[PDB]
C-alpha cells in the first residue's frame, strides 16, 4: 500500500540509511503506535493529516515535516478530503543522533520547510535513488552522502541555540 | 613548509577526515618514507614534481592526483626549475577503504583529472573549510559530506570494470 519502502540493512553504527519510503495516504485513515525505529523524518508533498504528539494535534500539509524518534507515542492520519503523500527517510547512527541534538525540531518534532529550503530536494532525491537502488554503482555511497547533507540542512535551517 | 596543515582527531571509525594540507613545494626538495597514514590523496595545483613508487618514476603536474596508501614505500620531490604546490586530504574507515577498492586509482597510486572532474573542487573546497574549521558551526559534517563527494567522484571518474 506504499508506492516505495525500500528497506536497507543496518551494517553501518555511525551513520545509516534505514530505510526511503512514499506513500498516498487513504482519506480518514492512518497510523497508532510506539515507534520502535531510531529515526524517521516524514515531508508532506500533497494534501493534508494531522500528526499527534504528547497532548497536541497538528494539522500539517504540503512544506510541513514530522519526525518520529524511538519511543514516541505517535498517531498520523490522511484527511478524510483531500489525504497527504508523504516521503520518508529512517536513518540510525551515533553520528546521526548527535547531529540530530543540534536542530531544534527534536523537541515538538514538527516544522515547516521555508521558500527556499534544502531539505524537500534532499528526501525526494533519496527516495529516487532508493527506487533503482544498486549498491555495484555505489548508490550506497550516494544515500550517505544525501543523508550527511540532510542533517547538515536541518541544522542550518533549524539550529539550536548555540 | 605548509602554508596549511590541519590534522583532525580519529574519533570515527567507518568514515574519517584525518587531515587537510597545502604545500608550495622548495625546488629539489621532497619526502622518502614509508606511509603510515590510512589514504592521502594528493592535487598538483601548480609547478612540476616526481612521485616515485615502486621503481616507477613519475613526472607529474598541473591536473595530477597521486595517493599515498598505508605501507607504500614513496618519495616525492618538487622540481628544481618550478616547484609544485599541492592539496591534499588524508582520510580513514572502513567505508573509506571499501569504497577505494571501487577505483582504478589505487592500482598504479597516480591519475590525470579530465577538463570538467569534480575531484579539484572538493579538494580546495576541504582545505578552504578546514583553515576555519568550528565544529560547534557543523564544518565536521560539511567535511564528512565532501568526503562521500570525494570518494564518489573519484570512481565515477576512475572505475574499476
Ligand atoms: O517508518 C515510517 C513508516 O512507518 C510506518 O508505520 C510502521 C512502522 O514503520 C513500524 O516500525 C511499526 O512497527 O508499524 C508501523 C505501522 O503501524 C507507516 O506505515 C509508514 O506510512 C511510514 O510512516
Ligand atoms: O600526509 C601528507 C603529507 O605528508 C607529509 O610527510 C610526512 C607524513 O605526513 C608523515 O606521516 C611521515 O611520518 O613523515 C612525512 C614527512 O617526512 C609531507 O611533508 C606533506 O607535504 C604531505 O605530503
Amino acid at each position: 500500500m506504499q508506492i516505495l519502502w525500500k528497506k536497507y540493512v543496518k551494517e553501518n553504527f555511525e551513520m545509516n540509511v534505514d530505510e526511503c519510503g512514499i506513500e498516498q495516504g487513504i482519506p480518514g485513515l492512518g497510523y497508532n503506535y510506539e515507534v520502535l525505529k531510531n529515526a524517521v523524518i516524514h515531508y508532506v508533498t500533497k494534501g493534508y493529516g494531522t500528526f499527534k504528539f504528547n497532548g497536541k494535534v497538528y494539522n500539517l500539509k504540503q512544506g510541513d515535516i514530522f519526525i518520529l524518534l524511538k519511543g514516541m507515542q505517535v498517531e498520523y492520519v490522511a484527511s478524510i478530503d483531500d489525504p497527504w503523500e508523504y516521503y520518508w527517510i529512517g536513518f540510525s547512527g551515533s553520528n546521526a543522533n548527535e547531529y540530530l541534538n543540534r536542530t531544534s525540531i527534536t523537541n515538538s518534532c514538527v516544522a515547516n520547510c521555508e521558500e527556499n529550503s534544502k531539505i524537500p530536494q534532499i528526501i525526494l532525491n533519496m527516495c529516487e535513488i532508493s527506487k533503482t537502488y544498486n549498491p555495484s554503482r555505489s548508490d550506497d555511497i550516494l544515500l550517505l552522502k544525501e543523508l550527511y547533507s540532510l542533517l547538515y540542512a536541518l541544522i542550518e535551517e533549524f539550529p539550536k541555540p548555540f
